[PDB]
DNA sequence: GTTCGATGTC
DNA sequence: GACACGAAC
């Protein structure tokens, strides 16, 4: 993985040390944020470059190289700038995620990173430890995925860059060819505090930042694309979360070892409904898209929810929202299940028929853009719905 | 109990 | 680019 050229000059653009100051690119490889930086401000200050790979460190003799894990790092002293892209990718076996480490190696890092939550992320921990390496006043500069701005496993990140500091998003989105990755750069500095979001656009120094909106009391919430449609719908209506308890299907495994679940269609058995069942408005029923079938009536078993009718909405379709109300009590391997609170009396089909409106769908586009490929609890339980009394 | 993807597929 | 599962906690 290359950081293009102009994410490259972008980054630079927005990076800032004092003469003499002490510049690093952390799993630097052949140092190209480092080349960047002094090709734009000259010769005067101090580069380092951390890179794990022996094979892949490659600096020029004016920049100090390091061989070492980035993360268990500890140098001397802190540092006036931090630049770069660091790896991404979840940490755990092989059959499923791309980073291996030692069991050993992991405990260290939870040790290390106060940020560390749920699986996590190479990159979360990578900007824990970049803002740990910061003398005070000092900048970060990184571009990484999009998906902290919005999810859990991101939310002592987030909390912990409000409290270390002020922060600078700029969105960029899918700008690594033939990556899905939806990326943002973030621009952290160890003084003052609040967040600025910006979007930007392509231009011929490589991208031009646009301010969106300034949060000058940020204390971690999840950041997005607010406008004065998205505020205004919020504030007419009510979160869906207030009135719904929302859960999650049973998971592959949990099918797998249930007595009554085959691999093979059979007399009274139906398929395990997954994402691919579940349409706008409606439910296929007669395709099997998870390899499993099983009694209808024992599905409560996995959930008690699955016994009765009740409102499904997609997490697996992107930024949308697309619902439907499970007339026939399926079992289901995937998806959002909504389960109305004490004391809530709901037209299903009438709120189905606004989660699945273009308004909605324009809703979530707006706040979320494409962050994350899901809709995720988070999104949902703020969906806007129709005020309930009391 | 539920989260996440430099996801993959075509 | 439309449309999408189990190891991890
Ligand atoms: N900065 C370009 C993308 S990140 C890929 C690079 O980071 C290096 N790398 C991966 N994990 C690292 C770590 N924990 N510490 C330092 N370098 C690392 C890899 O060897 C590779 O050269």
């Amino acid at each position: 993985v290359e950081t293009p050229p102009e994410v490259v000059d972008f980054m630079v653009s927005l990076a800032e040390a004092p003469r003499g100051g002490r510049v690093l690119e952390p799993a630097c490889a052949h140092g190209p944020f480092l080349r960047a930086f002094r090709e734009a401000h000259g010769t005067a200050y101090r580069f380092v470059g951390v890179e794990i790979d022996p094979k892949a460190l490659d600096l020029p003799p004016w920049a100090e190289g390091i061989l070492a894990d980035f993360l268990l790092w500890e140098p001397g002293e802190a540092f006036d700038l931090i630049l770069g892209n660091p790896p991404y990718g979840i940490v755990g076996e092989a059959s499923k995620y791309p980073i291996h480490v030692f069991k050993a190696v992991k405990d260290l890092y939870k040790k290390a990173f106060s940020t560390w939550k749920g699986k996590y992320n190479l990159y979360g921990a990578f900007l824990e430890k970049a803002v740990r390496l910061l003398k005070p006043g000092g900048v970060l500069v990184f571009v990484v995925p999009a998906t902290w701005l919005v999810l859990e496993d991101f939310a002592l990140l987030r909390e912990f860059l409000a409290r270390e500091g002020k922060t600078s998003v700029y969105y960029l989105g899918e700008v690594f060819p033939q990556k899905k990755v939806s990326a943002v750069v973030i621009r952290f500095q160890k003084s003052g505090k609040g967040l600025s979001l910006w979007d930007t656009q392509e231009s011929e120094s490589g991208f031009t930042p646009i301010l969106w909106a300034e949060y000058p009391h940020w204390e971690g919430e999840i950041i997005r694309f607010e406008t004065e449609e998205t505020r205004k719908l919020e504030i007419s209506g009510m979160p869906l979360g207030d009135l719904f308890h929302i859960r999650f299907a049973a998971r592959s495994p949990e099918f797998k070892k249930h007595p009554a679940v085959r691999k093979e269609p059979g007399p009274g058995l139906v398929p395990v409904l997954t994402g691919r069942n579940l349409k706008p408005g409606w439910v296929d029923y007669e395709k099997n898209h998870s390899g499993l079938w099983m009694p209808k009536e024992r599905a409560k078993e996995l959930r008690d929810f699955y016994a009765t009718p009740h409102l499904v909405v997609a997490h697996t379709k992107g930024t949308r929202v697309v619902a439907a109300w499970d007339e026939r009590a399926y079992p289901w391997r995937e998806e959002f299940h909504l389960l109305p609170k004490e004391g809530v009396r709901l037209d299903p089909s009438s709120l189905v028929q606004w989660l699945n409106s273009e308004a909605m769908q324009k809703h979530v586009r707006t706040l979320y853009r494409d962050f994350v490929p899901h809709l995720t609890l988070r999104m949902l339980e703020r969906l806007p719905v129709r005020r309930e009394y009391g």
